[PDB]
């Protein structure tokens, strides 16, 4: 198990534009195209991303390519973030994957409301952090996925995914 397999499980794979849990146009493995309500706008962002006229549909290869970029971007984003980096550097490899998944899902920006949890994670207070993580809109909206990530942070193993 690794970050890629883990997100592939959490996000699924779809080759035609779809709306995500928040109802925003997405494609591939969780690749957000835009928060705009315009499907047109969404097809335009997609062609721009793929570099071709796609007509709202991509191949598997293209989705994996977006996915690789997106994972990479998330990691770099973390390393560039003053509030996130220290946390990430303090974690073991499994837990680091858990932090990546969250960022990937939510954006660094939404990462700010998790300040207290982050501190607990840095202090290695696993159960406390697990409890604090669950009091969040994130948990209330996508409870099954949230449970898997939280378990991952709580145990430091991939059991929730196996
Ligand atoms: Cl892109
Ligand atoms: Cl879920």
């Amino acid at each position: 198990m690794n970050i890629f397999e883990m997100l592939r499980i959490d996000e699924g794979l779809r080759l035609k534009i779809y709306k995500d849990t928040e109802g925003y146009y997405t494609i591939g493995i969780g690749h957000l195209l835009t928060k705009s309500p315009s499907l047109n706008a969404a097809k335009s962002e997609l062609d721009k991303a793929i570099g071709r006229n796609t007509n709202g549909v991509i191949t598997k290869d293209e989705a994996e390519k977006l996915f690789n970029q997106d994972v990479d971007a998330a990691v770099r984003g973390i390393l560039r973030n003053a509030k996130l980096k220290p946390v990430y550097d303090s974690l073991d490899a499994v837990r680091r994957a858990a932090l990546i998944n969250m960022v990937f899902q939510m954006g660094e920006t939404g990462m700010a409301g998790f300040t207290n949890s982050l501190r607990m994670l840095q202090q290695k207070r696993w159960d406390e952090a697990a409890v604090n993580l669950a009091k969040s809109r994130w948990y209330n909206q996508t409870p099954n996925r949230a449970k898997r990530v939280i378990t991952t942070f709580r145990t430091g193993t991939w059991d929730a995914y196996k």
